[PDB]
């Protein structure tokens, strides 16, 4: 029993190369093959391209104002069994969280996912989301694994204001022991897209689990999207995480 999964904050409202960067993110896509793609910062013609050059993936939305998230499921392997959309009624910027529920291998997911509150001045409102989602993931039906994938803006002591994670849920970065060479996710040094001139590391793409003991835990985590392409841009101005989880007996 086992899921793989890329979660990618796509920079959709860049408008610079966006039909390269739409291909550089669908051969990405092909390549690794994951079950399930989260995706953050969608717009109308990024989904019109994921329709034709990622065909084999159902796009599943909720709200599609202006830009959004969308999770998509591998046809063939992955069931669609019902989707819920949680509002976050203080939210200045549309943001909401997005769970689908579906069967794979021979087991039932709530697979979640959301663009938090971006600009450091929201830290209250986005530390208020995080409770959130972190509350949704609890209240998930106990047979059923849990998996957050998203952007979640979140730096310094933010997790620490938020009360920390909760004793069952954890963050598959933190689980595999904080490995350096998928640390940070938005790195302003080695990713040129947005041209910002002081060097910025920083870890705002973070996946949360919430999994019965002796299940799924994860076994690998890498970072996608760090091959330039043709226009020497990369496809955001975030790397995509690749993670996988796996029964260990
Ligand atoms: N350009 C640029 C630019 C350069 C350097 C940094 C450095 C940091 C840092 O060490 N810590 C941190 O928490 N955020 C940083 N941001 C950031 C990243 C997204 C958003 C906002 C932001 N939004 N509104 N005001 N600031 C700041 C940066 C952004
Ligand atoms: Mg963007």
């Amino acid at each position: 029993s086992t899921i793989s999964f890329i979660t990618w904050n796509i920079d959709g409202l860049d408008g610079c190369n966006l039909p390269e960067r739409a291909r550089g993110v669908c051969s990405c896509l092909a390549l690794y093959s994951p079950d399930v793609v989260f995706l953050q910062e969608v717009i109308p013609p990024y989904c019109a391209y994921l329709k034709k050059r990622a065909a084999s993936y159902t796009i599943i939305t909720g709200n599609e104002e202006g830009y959004f998230t969308a999770i998509l499921l591998k046809k063939g392997r992955v069931k669609f069994k019902s989707q819920e959309i949680i509002p976050f009624p203080n939210t200045k910027m549309m943001r909401n969280l997005l769970c689908v529920n579906v069967s794979l291998g021979g087991n039932e997911f709530c697979l979640m996912t959301s663009h938090l509150e971006s600009t450091r001045g929201h830290s209250a409102e986005r530390i208020r989301q995080l409770k959130t989602v972190l509350g949704k993931m609890q209240e998930a039906p106990d047979s059923t694994t849990v998996i957050f994938a998203g952007d979640t803006n979140l730096r310094d002591r933010e997790v620490i204001k938020c009360g920390g994670l909760p004793d069952n849920v954890f963050d598959a970065w933190e689980f595999l022991g904080k490995p350096k060479h998928c640390q940070y996710t938005w790195d302003t040094k080695a990713n040129n897209n947005l041209r910002i001139p002081a060097a910025c590391k920083l870890r705002f793409d973070r996946i949360f689990f919430r999994a019965e003991e002796g299940h799924l835990i994860p076994q690998s985590l890498d970072l996608v999207g760090l091959e330039k392409l043709d226009c020497g841009r990369f496809p955001s101005d975030h790397w995509g995480l690749l993670c996988t989880l796996n029964v260990v007996l």
